């Protein structure tokens, strides 16, 4: 019996897609979810490492800001659901909450950049510190806060501007999103102000030449910005989705066949079937130890007469289709930079971190780890274990290829040691999770001798479990997309939810959303399809407040109409006073 | 065991250095060995000398991490005064 | 205990010991402003925390900031968080680089948890002067008896009063 | 050998591609004189040796005083005495810190054998690529990059060669 619809992908996308529509046009239609693996969830992943059972090592996504009370603003897809499937949500700390009279929060984290060490308080507190050549003009302003003076220094208000208005906003005689992001930085910072911020902001390695109208508003990561995490971990969401979709009582297909894991699509075709022209020819994958290869098998094919593409970039890219050829989907599949994530966890006996006065957030060094962050300690988590077991996140490097966390992922295996409080409750082969990449006994070696230094230190207590994961291998080859430059996102934006209108084809993903890197983009991205292309409504839980996508500006920028300034009176008096800031 | 020699001192004592040492080696010595009471001045609260760990510590049971909630705080508090 | 209560049975005389000055009667200096002279370079007890450029010791950064006692505290809490707050039998199975802590010696300890300018420090800088002892350190470590707010008492008659008082009372 | 005689057989003009000063012939200043701009700070390569204090890098004591060029032949011998005159057959028994060398990247070895001041280092002053973590048997013994060492151009541009190998075909 063939199927009315294919949501290909078991992303948070696609899971969300599956859901609603069997929730409303399941009786109606047969849906379907089609997954690569052995595990729903897609980027999202949630491990918990043994002797941490409550300090979740999200492996893929992790946080979420909440929405805003205008419910404009925010992560408000995510914020809203995370109540409706009624999912468990914990503060996502970046900063100490100690001391309670005055938190220091993120000032006290750690730098080490070109062999000297100071603080995000030695910004503001002390410049003389920072081993940077920033000219006067820059000297004195945190790496957040320099962005933001860059921002302003262009057209003051781009953060406040709807994408629409931004695009048109040109800067020294090019439109914004015709730079990249260095390569408009490099015009605005002393060379030595561009190398300091390309070794402190945000991610890592990472912030890539990426269209200027994403990137220059991408401050956000600061310590004054609340967070959350789910507590069963952000691979709950796309679950709890993933279960409900084949929990829906009105079905035409029972759960039991709804859910179809172990099946890569390899080619979607166009069939003869007028009623569903796409003969999808499917293959078997195996999963054994998060390692899922092909079964030569044979290539299974189901009837379909729409397939809802919940795939980012790659893996469209390797799907065989007449559809692909389509000119506009050919150059545009590329509108967006494939760029790799790496990230190491290493769990002790001890958060050896507090003993120095550092809790949560981050600390940034010229050293090959870049990044690295002091998660949790398992008996400080609500009805936790009495053990003072903890976890350090790392490895958060990002860059193309052939660095130096892809550089130790050979030799043998870490086994590590079984801890005092997890003695006869697990075995020493058992510690170590086995994951599709086995951190070797050289890559902790290197990284925990890496760490100490970061923190001047004389010798660290050993870890007795770590994993490594990387986002570079096919079906992803690469973590996170960031928009490209000459490139018109605000459209394709739009134009990716159906790149082939005679063709019933809907591509879904963070992979061509706004909310790039962000399981928001994700869920809007599928959001605004449903509503647009399956007539889906608004549901009760989301607020007609929160637009889902952005303002597409006209396709005449050109010449356009000149934007009519609002109140300068505050804009310039706001940009004035946060340069009193730094002075 | 078989003899009735006893050694008190600070020497043997967690009070090395100290006199309380002395006193306290003395005094279990006497309370355990020469029969004597608690003098009525010497409160039950105080334990005079340390108990031991058991003989075989070879695998030792991981510690209650009782009040880390109070513990990690006070060590972190305690780091903010150096910086 | 035993002493501040048989002494007090005894009914012998008891005093103040200032490890520390009582004036100005506002807000005393406490000892702070009292002397060191290490290296050839003098300071006072306060220039450890207030002016740590003057102490002529090359600590490493984490290690600026304190005084050899807060250092020792600092390290104490490293070894293991809360290990002044435990039994000495709880104390003889922690473990610190594999080994218990009790095997180790006290500076055979710190050299592998401090600097050896920090080292050489908090052996030039000591209560009991040369602590030299590599002692076991479940002893040595947790010796936080040593300030300007920790209330010492001697007695007036001298410490031989204890003795003769008992010997006489005998 | 094959280029300089090729160039030998097909009778093609041969020139001295320069890599530094003649002038003087007195003293040449070969390339000591020549430009270096990082971490915004400015100086020569004369200045690597004859005022480290010049250098902007906060690289080690064992590593001040020698140009990036000589600094990588300290971690060769470091690494192995002779590395550079030895067989490739041999040099792939070679190892360090237990793995062949082989198995280590460019930099997976700079980074456990330099300062990380000198690892950022010599990355800032080779190609920033480089290597990009080339097997580390073949980018080790690099140290040709010299004024020191002699490179001929063809006059007629490069592409003379296989043009000439066309039409003689
Ligand atoms: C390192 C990292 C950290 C992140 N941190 C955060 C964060 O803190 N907060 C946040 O909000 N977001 C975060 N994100 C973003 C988050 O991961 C994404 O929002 C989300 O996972 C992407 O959902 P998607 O539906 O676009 O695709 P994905 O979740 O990537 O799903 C793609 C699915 O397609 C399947 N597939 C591939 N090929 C085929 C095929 N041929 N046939 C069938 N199925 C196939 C895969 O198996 C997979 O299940 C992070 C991402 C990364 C990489
Ligand atoms: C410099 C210094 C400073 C100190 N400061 C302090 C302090 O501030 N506070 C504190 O609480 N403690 C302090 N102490 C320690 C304290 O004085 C002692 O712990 C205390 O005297 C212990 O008495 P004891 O009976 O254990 O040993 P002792 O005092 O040594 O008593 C042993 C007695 O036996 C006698 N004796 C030895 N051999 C023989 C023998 N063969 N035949 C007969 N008699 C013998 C000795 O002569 C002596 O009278 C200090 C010690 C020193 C050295």
């Amino acid at each position: 019996q063939p199927l009315d619809v294919a949501i290909i992908g078991g992303g948070v996308s696609g899971t969300y897609s599956a859901w609603r529509l069997q929730e409303a046009q399941g009786d109606h239609q047969r849906i379907q979810l089609f997954e690569y693996s052995d595990r729903i969830g897609g980027r999202l992943f949630s491990i918990n490492l043994p002797g941490l059972p409550n300090v979740v090592a999200e492996v893929g996504g992790m946080r979420w800001m909440p929405a805003t009370k205008d419910n404009t603003g925010g992560h408000v897809m995510v914020d809203k659901l995370v109540g409706e499937l009624k999912l468990e949500s914990k503060n996502f700390p970046m900063g100490s909450n100690l001391p309670d009279k005055d938190p220091v929060g993120a000032k006290d984290n750690l730098f080490y950049l070109r062999g000297e060490r100071f603080r995000l308080r030695d910004f503001t507190e002390a410049p003389d510190k920072i081993p940077y050549k920033l000219a006067w003009s820059e000297r004195g302003y945190g790496p957040e806060d320099l962005q933001v003076k860059v921002m302003h220094n262009i057209y003051p208000g781009f953060d406040k501007l709807s994408l629409a208005e931004q695009m048109q906003v040109k800067v020294f005689g090019k439109e914004i999103w015709r730079y990249g992001f260095w390569d408009l930085l490099y015009r605005v910072l002393s060379n030595e102000g561009y190398q300091f911020m390309k070794d402190a902001g945000g991610y890592e390695a990472n912030v890539a030449n990426a269209s200027a109208v994403t990137q220059l508003p991408a401050t956000e990561y600061s310590d004054k910005t609340v967070f959350l995490t789910l507590k069963k971990g952000f691979q709950a969401l796309p679950l709890t989705l993933a279960k409900r979709f084949a929990e829906v009582p009105g079905g035409l297909i029972a759960g039991e066949q709804r859910i179809r894991m172990n099946r890569r699509l390899a080619s979607v075709q166009f069939s003869d079937d007028t009623e569903y022209p796409y003969r999808l020819h499917f293959q078997a994958t195996r999963t054994v130890d998060g390692k899922t290869s092909d079964v030569p098998g044979a290539e299974e094919i189901i009837h379909a007469r729409q397939v809802i593409l919940a795939l980012p970039r790659r893996s469209l890219e390797l799907i065989q289709s007449p559809l692909f050829d389509d000119p506009w989907l050919k150059e545009n599949i590329d509108s967006v930079l494939v760029q790799s994530a790496f990230k190491l966890f290493l769990a002790y006996e001890q958060p050896w971190w507090r003993s120095q006065g550092l809790v949560a957030g981050r600390s940034v060094t010229d050293l090959p780890i870049r990044q690295c962050y002091y998660m949790g300690t398992e008996c400080e988590q609500d009805g936790g274990e009495k053990t003072l077991n903890s976890l350090l996140m790392a490895s958060y490097n990002d860059i193309g290829t052939v660095p130096f966390w892809k550089g130790l992922e050979d030799g043998a295996p870490f086994e590590g040691y079984q801890p005092k409080s997890l003695q006869g409750r697990i075995d020493a082969n058992e510690v170590v999770p086995k994951m599709q990449y086995q951190i070797s006994e050289e890559m902790v070696r290197i990284a925990q001798r890496q760490v100490t230094s970061l923190h001047d230190q004389i010798e660290l207590p050993a870890p007795y479990s770590a994993v490594y994961h990387a986002w570079d291998a096919d079906p992803f080859g690469g973590g996170w997309h960031e928009w490209k430059a000459n490139y018109r996102l605000d459209l394709i934006i739009q134009r990716m939810r159906h790149p082939v209108q005679e063709q019933e084809v809907y591509i879904v993903g963070e992979a061509y959303s706004y909310g790039q890197g962000w399981v928001e983009g994700a869920l809007t991205t599928a959001e605004s399809t449903l509503q647009d292309f399956f007539g889906l409504p608004r549901p009760a839980w989301l607020p007609e407040a929160y637009q889902l996508l952005p303002a597409p500006a006209p396709v005449d920028i050109d010449n356009p109409p000149a934007l009519a300034c609002t109140d300068c009176k505050k804009t310039l008096t706001e940009v004035t006073e946060f340069a009193y800031t730094g002075i």
